[PDB]
């Protein structure tokens, strides 16, 4: 009893966020790295959150575990063709995944992170290496996998290189560009390499989402969607606040990633009040369902539908439409986009 049994489409999930505790493990064992547990039941419950946390606390989860897959191109091309699988199973005909090249690479990277010693995996290698994979799951299990390249919220100086990366590797799986990380950042939104970087990607003609209003106020979505120029906007719970520039932004059709379960957890949504995803149902809003970090937040695809058909009151009429506009939303190109279109449609029949 899956809630929705047919085909779906995930436009936001991060791929380090989406790994096997399985293969965490087996990299920690084969490279000498430790690991907070030995077990992937007890490194599911040191990684996973149960209960509410903060979006600065949650981030914290990740230390745990990228400097096992940091580094080594065995381990990420491999959590990239698994990730292929995983979605796979869920039902899931096409995916977006993101994920910052940056923060698994240990050579020619500005700041090395996970104070890794310096190596040959460049980050212009990690995109290839992800590539790879993702193309090699697509001919092993028949789901079409674009990835979107983010820029993080604390590095500026890291954004103009993502600009290049995803020009460079466009359409080579390679759709978009994103800001993610720390949102609570005072005016990270506004700093000059992603103002920089977003203005390169609006004359190039790359593709641009924006993390904001998961943990902001509505004036993070406004500068998301006026200086940046997103073209969807990552959570964007919070826009409801602002009446005006909600209505405004549904008169544009903006689409509103969201991530129910997710929301949850990191606290962007209070359980006492009515989460904003019933307004965005009840308005008729352009929003897909999303996964964001199912590894940590213990979850799959059919988490978050469960949770809106229980609580909210979702149908398969709305689970059916909030697909059809992910296809459309979906950053693909016209011919492309059109196929996805014929594909949910003979099967929703
Ligand atoms: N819920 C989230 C909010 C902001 N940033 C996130 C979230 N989930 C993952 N990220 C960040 O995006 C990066 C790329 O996936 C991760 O290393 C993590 O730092
Ligand atoms: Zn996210």
């Amino acid at each position: 009893t899956p809630a929705f049994n047919k085909p779906k489409v995930e436009l936001h999930v991060h791929l380090d966020g989406a790994i096997k505790p399985e293969t965490i493990l087996y990299f920690g064992k084969k490279r000498g790295i430790a690991l907070p547990a030995d077990t992937v039941e007890e490194l599911r419950n040191i990684i996973g959150m149960d209960k509410p946390l903060s979006l600065p606390g949650f981030l914290a989860k990740f230390d745990y575990y990228m400097p096992v897959i940091a580094g080594c191109r065995e381990a990420i091309k491999r959590i990239a063709y698994e990730f292929v699988e995983m979605k796979a199973k869920e039902g899931v005909v096409y995916v977006e995944v993101r994920y910052s090249p940056h923060l698994l690479a240990n050579s020619k990277v500005d700041p090395m992170p996970w104070n890794q010693t310096e190596g040959d995996v460049t980050p212009d290698d990690v995109v290839d290496l992800v590539n790879q994979g993702l193309q090699e799951g697509e001919q092993a299990f028949g789901i079409k996998v674009r990835s979107i390249l983010c820029c993080m919220r604390h590095q500026p100086s890291w954004s103009l290189e993502v600009l290049e990366l995803c020009k460079k590797y466009n359409q080579k799986t390679v759709v978009a560009m994103d800001l993610a990380g720390d949102e609570t950042i005072e005016g990270s939104s506004l700093f000059p390499g992603h103002v920089e970087a977003y203005e390169g990607a609006v004359k190039n003609g790359i593709h641009r989402t924006v993390h904001a209003g998961e943990v902001g106020s509505p004036e993070v979505v406004r500068e998301a969607v006026d200086i940046l120029k997103t073209e969807r906007v990552g959570h964007g719970y919070h826009t409801i606040e602002d009446e005006a520039l909600y209505n405004r932004l549904l008169k544009e059709n903006m689409h509103f990633e969201v991530c129910p379960w997710s929301s949850y957890l990191t606290g962007a949504w209070d359980p006492k009040t009515t989460h904003a995803v019933v307004r965005f149902k009840n308005d008729k809003a352009n929003y897909s369902l999303n996964t964001d970090d199912p590894l940590i937040f213990k979850s799959t695809l059919d988490t978050d539908y469960q949770m809106t058909k229980k609580d909210m009151g979702f149908t398969e009429e709305e689970f059916k439409r909030l697909n059809i506009n992910a296809a459309k939303s979906s950053f693909l190109p016209e011919e492309e986009k059109k196929e996805l279109l014929e594909r949910l449609y003979r099967e929703y029949q």
